[PDB]
């Protein structure tokens, strides 16, 4: 009942991006440029279907350097991961929530079984606990 | 001798992103959040192989809104497209250069055969006229 490290996520579908600048209430820990990725299964849910078991969403967070009013991607800070398994992750609404420091498989960040993650994502129950919207 | 509209580019590999804010020398005309995409053939070149004919790179440019210490993606402004054809695009170093306003196939922007585009990309002769670097 741990979330698998999503190997190959950088080859997945790019859903959307956002910049969280210093002073944002979530600057700790998700300040930076983030990119959301979806595997094939997660795309089914984003397009308006039911999220199938095996759907994975990744929140890929980079530091940035402000250089002459360009924001330039620096080092990866972390990834957030939501892995769909209605039975195995039933305590957190059928998604398993994990973080990996610097996107490294060995650097697990979640210590409360994802209850804190779930606590915020629960607001989105109506879109199956996912904030990000598919855009063209 | 025309660049094809890169149908389905949103499903391709996300190379990198950058934000160009007001005050940056390039605010006009590439102000905004941009995402670079690569088809399979372009990935061969980006990894340090050679670019096969049919390699396509897309510069996907979004307007953004300031939302409480977040920069949020707004409307697409345009796409830039580089299409690899060593013979057909020999006058511009084997890449065809085109722009599509709002990413619409019907709003082609380039009027000089891509000489203006090539004029800047020529600085990157040593990396086959591509600025973007593959990152993790
Ligand atoms: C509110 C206080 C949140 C907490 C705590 C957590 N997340 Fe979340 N997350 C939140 C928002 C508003 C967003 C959308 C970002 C965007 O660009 O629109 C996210 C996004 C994710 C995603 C991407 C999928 C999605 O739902 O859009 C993942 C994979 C994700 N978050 C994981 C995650 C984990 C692992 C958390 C606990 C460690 C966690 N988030 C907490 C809001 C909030
Ligand atoms: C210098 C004054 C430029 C001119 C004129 C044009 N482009 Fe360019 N381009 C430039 C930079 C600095 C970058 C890198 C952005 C980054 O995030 O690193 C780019 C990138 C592209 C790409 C992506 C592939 C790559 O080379 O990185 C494409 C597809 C592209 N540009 C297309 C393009 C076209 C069609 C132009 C004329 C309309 C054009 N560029 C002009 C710098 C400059
Ligand atoms: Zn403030
Ligand atoms: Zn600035």
């Amino acid at each position: 009942t741990k979330v698998k490290y999503p190997d190959g996520f950088r080859s997945w579908y790019h859903v959307k991006s956002m910049v969280i600048q210093p002073g944002h209430p979530l600057e700790n820990p998700v300040g930076g440029i983030h990119h959301v990725y979806a595997n094939a299964e997660a795309i089914q849910g984003l397009r308006g279907g039911n999220y199938p078991d095996g759907a994975v969403l990744v929140f890929d967070l980079f530091d940035y350097q402000e250089d002459n009013h360009a924001l330039v991607e620096g080092k990866r800070k972390l990834i957030g991961v939501m892995e769909r398994d209605a039975k195995r992750f039933s305590a957190t609404g059928g998604w398993g929530y994990e973080g990996f420091g610097e996107g490294k498989p060995d650097k697990r960040l979640v210590t409360d079984g994802g209850q804190g993650c779930f606590g915020c994502h629960a607001a989105q129950k109506e879109s199956q606990y996912v904030f990000s919207r598919l855009r063209d």
